[PDB]
């Protein structure tokens, strides 16, 4: 069951490893896409992969590294594209 998420993460998440923290988990679980940083504090995760892997992913993302303070995560999924190769961070 391949699919796309997408998560919008909010709270203190930028400086406190987020990124590397996604990146990580995602090689760990054969996901592929990116986390991106945005001006406005917030982090973006674009994540293709099998669903269960997704949900493994989702749930790292709701508790963040150890200096992140997640407020909220918003995803929503959709139609895996497979327009990616990699994880990247950005």
């Amino acid at each position: 069951m391949l699919k796309r998420m997408y998560a919008r993460v909010y709270g203190l998440v930028q400086g406190v490893g987020f990124r590397k923290f996604v990146q990580i988990h995602a090689i760990r679980l054969g996901i592929k896409g990116y986390a991106k940083n945005l001006p406005d504090g917030s982090v973006e995760v674009v994540a293709e992969g099998y669903e269960e892997a997704l949900s493994k992913l989702l749930e790292r993302i709701k508790q963040g590294p150890p200096a992140a303070e997640v407020e909220k995560v918003d995803e929503s999924f959709s139609e895996y594209k497979g327009e990616f190769e990699d994880f990247e961070t950005y």
